[PDB]
């Protein structure tokens, strides 16, 4: 009779939705079968566009398709930061009253909205994905965000939901949801020291926690906002456009599409050399009409993005000095995020702590939604104590 109560991940590049029934946790997929959906949002004279199909329009659409609303909500407009983001962004960021807003063309006017609004549409679709696999209305969720955010930030995002229409029963930081992922607040009585590592698609966060009798401390967080999978993907686009060059003759940087259509097999090759030692790369007429059909090895690209992987161990030293914790003094060490399955940033990780074997048993991608749906599931129970 009860609904059910979501997990979701909120995600700067991509979020994901979690529920846990009867012991068990689905990570849900939406109707294009993907269980992750980009924070992506569309409009246009006739429709507002929402994840996929959002994302999937971006080339013909920049200035009317947003994404990284998660890099502004709860943030002023004159923050330096803000202003920064702003210079690599297509759509218009506008100034209404110190905070900022993102302006766009929509059903034949000039509409600006709060990032808290871009947020909302985004939950609104995960709230759809939970319903359609659920088969009823949902309404109560757990929402994550990074352990950083402060509470202007936090109260930005339970805002996000309330426009969705949810219930949001909490607001948890994005490591305390992975460590319950791994059940590592049910471990009983005694300290236990947790970093999690958690690489994405465009951001690197390293937290440290301390759980003591299911109770969560944060003692360190470092990272760097601006380090990711895309990093990774700029190197081989620059590669091969190098290749390219050399072969033909040819510069092929200016023709957005060729650039684009580059990028697009650059970031699928990736995906490949996390499980083989090579892979190909076959583009039909990329420029000038010119088949494009070689390869690159997992060595050549650990070479192109070698000092990128390298730099990961950075904040991972500045969270142990912060936290005043020795590296053997870590109970887990947890893998978060999509670019932890490259072999090589795992390898430097275990490395760094002299061969200790990393937590990459739940998949990165899906650990904080999964957390945050058992969080979920836990919050709305109601049972009255037995005499
Ligand atoms: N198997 C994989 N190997 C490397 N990067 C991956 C893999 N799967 C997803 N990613 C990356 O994780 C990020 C978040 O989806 C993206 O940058 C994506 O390219
Ligand atoms: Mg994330």
């Amino acid at each position: 009779a009860k609904a059910a109560a979501i997990g979701i991940d909120l995600g700067t590049t991509y979020s994901c939705v979690g529920v846990f029934q009867h012991g068990k946790v689905e990570i849900i997929a939406n109707d294009q079968g993907n269980r992750t959906t980009p924070s992506y949002v569309a409009f246009t004279d006739t429709e507002r566009l929402i994840g996929d199909a959002a994302k999937n329009q971006v080339a013909l659409n920049p200035q009317n398709t947003v994404f990284d609303a998660k890099r502004l909500i709860g943030r002023k407009f004159g923050d330096p930061v803000v202003q920064s983001d702003m210079k690599h962004w297509p759509f218009q960021v506008i100034n209404d009253g110190d905070k900022p807003k993102v302006q766009v063309s929509y059903k034949g006017e000039t509409k600006a909205f709060y990032p808290e609004e871009i947020s909302s549409m985004v939950l609104t679709k995960m709230k759809e994905i939970a319903e359609a696999y659920l088969g009823y209305p949902v309404t109560n969720a757990v929402i994550t965000v990074p352990a950083y955010f402060n509470d202007s930030q936090r109260q930005a995002t339970k805002d996000a939901g309330v426009i969705a229409g949810l219930n949001v029963l909490r607001i948890i930081n994005e490591p305390t949801a992975a460590a319950i992922a791994y059940g590592l607040d049910r471990t009983g009585k005694g300290e236990r020291n947790v970093l999690i590592f958690d690489l994405g698609g465009g951001t690197f966060d390293v937290s440290i926690l301390t759980i003591d009798d299911g109770i969560f401390e944060v003692k360190a967080t470092a990272g760097d906002t601006h380090l990711g999978g895309e990093d990774f993907d700029n190197r081989l686009v620059n590669h091969f456009v190098e290749e390219f060059k050399r072969k033909h003759k040819k510069d092929i940087s200016q023709n957005k599409r060729a650039v684009r259509r580059l990028r697009t097999a650059c970031e699928r090759a990736k995906r490949t050399l996390s499980s083989s030692t090579q892979a190909s790369l076959e583009i039909d007429s990329l420029f000038e009409g010119i088949d494009f059909y070689t390869s690159i090895t997992r060595a050549r690209f650990e070479e192109l993005c070698s000092d990128l992987f390298r730099s990961t161990l950075e904040p991972v030293e500045k969270a142990l000095r912060d936290a005043k914790l020795d590296k053997a003094q870590i109970h887990d060490l947890v893998l978060v995020g999509g670019s932890t399955r490259i072999p090589k940033v795992q390898k430097l990780l275990q490395d760094f702590f002299n061969g200790r074997d990393l937590n990459k048993s739940i998949n990165p991608d899906e650990a904080v939604a999964y957390g945050a749906a058992v969080q979920a599931a836990i919050l709305i129970k109601s049972t009255r104590a037995a005499a």
